[PDB]
């Protein structure tokens, strides 16, 4: 009665699509099995397979690898249900695929080495010579790259380049957003720019990366008050397209957004009157900036990021 199932090419963090695997597969019967990696590798994997992919859905956590995939040609549209179960703003304004869950664009920092007061008004400052020395990211993750896409986006390319210049002369680099944060939380540099679900997953387990941090939020419709969007969206190519869209529809679905606000993942929910987990600083608080998911440019920032020697 039930088939092998769908290939899902997640770029969404293991431990986040493993809640809805669970319970979508005890819910459906439908069998997932998953092929993990970053975005931006998984995009052009779909971009470059093509007609021949096995991919029936692919999940992103940010929002400028659907907007590669999507320009391919390469998505199915969306079936009706699945439209209308996420809210207008966490929609591509054109697209076939869908915002799945969102996260803050957060300054993580260390208040033994750096006090509240003390920390950048905005994500621009941190070009200022003040900051040498002074903060961490991980500049090769597509998470990063979405923070300069929105950059990019918000302040245009003249402004984004230089801040980016700045960057590469005040920053530090470190592989991965849980090492800035581990990194900020050892003391070894003031602060960071990360995603904030980091904090709360790491505090829902043992805390050892985390409990000599904190989470700034800029607000300010500042660029760093960013709020990137993960996608979702069904392969045209799929040989299992009615279970793609079963999928997607579910993750979107209550039962899914219902996982998001109740799981150990802390990203917020998208759905329409979907609230998220109580710890969470409510999406409608964080004055975040109006940047259109689809406008993002995932190409652009690394020619940038590039040019300014960051990658
Ligand atoms: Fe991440
Ligand atoms: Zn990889
Ligand atoms: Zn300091
Ligand atoms: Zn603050
Ligand atoms: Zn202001
Ligand atoms: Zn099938």
């Amino acid at each position: 009665s039930n088939d092998s199932g769908i290939v899902v090419y997640n770029a969404q963090h293991e431990n986040l699509v493993k809640s809805w695997v669970d319970g979508f597969t005890k819910d459906t019967g439908i069998k997932v099995t998953l092929r993990n990696g970053g975005d931006s590798e998984l995009g052009n994997q779909l971009v470059q397979e093509g007609s021949a992919s096995p991919a029936d859905v692919f999940l992103t956590e940010n929002s400028p690898a659907m907007v590669l995939v999507d320009n391919a040609k390469l998505f199915a549209p969306l079936d009706a249900v699945t439209q209308a179960q996420v809210a207008q703003e966490y929609r591509p304004e054109h697209g076939r695929w869908t915002g799945i869950a969102a996260r803050s664009t957060v300054f993580v920092y260390n208040p033994e080495k750096i006090s509240e007061a003390e920390l950048p008004k905005s994500i621009m400052d941190l070009a200022k010579p003040e900051w040498k020395g002074r903060w961490a990211a991980s500049p090769s993750g597509a998470d990063f790259q979405a923070i300069v896409s929105a950059m990019l986006e918000l302040k245009g390319e003249k402004a984004t380049l230089e801040w980016l210049k700045a960057m590469k002369t005040n920053f530090t680099a470190y592989k991965g957003n849980s090492t800035v944060m581990k990194a900020v939380n050892a003391g070894q540099i003031d602060g960071g720019v990360i995603y904030h679900y980091y904090r709360f997953v790491d505090q829902a387990k043992t805390g050892e990366n985390s409990g000599k941090t904190q989470l700034h939020y800029f607000k300010h419709q500042d660029p760093g008050a960013f709020v990137s969007i993960s996608g979702g969206g069904v392969l045209a190519s799929s040989k299992h397209p009615k279970e793609a869209q079963e999928f997607v529809k579910w993750i979107t679905g209550k039962s899914g957004q219902d996982i998001l606000r109740t799981n150990n993942a802390f990203e917020y929910a998208v759905g329409v009157d979907a609230a998220s987990n109580p710890k969470l600083v409510p999406l409608k608080d964080l004055d975040a900036p109006k940047v259109e998911p689809s406008k993002l440019n995932s190409k652009k920032v690394v020619e940038l990021m590039t040019e300014a020697g960051l990658l």
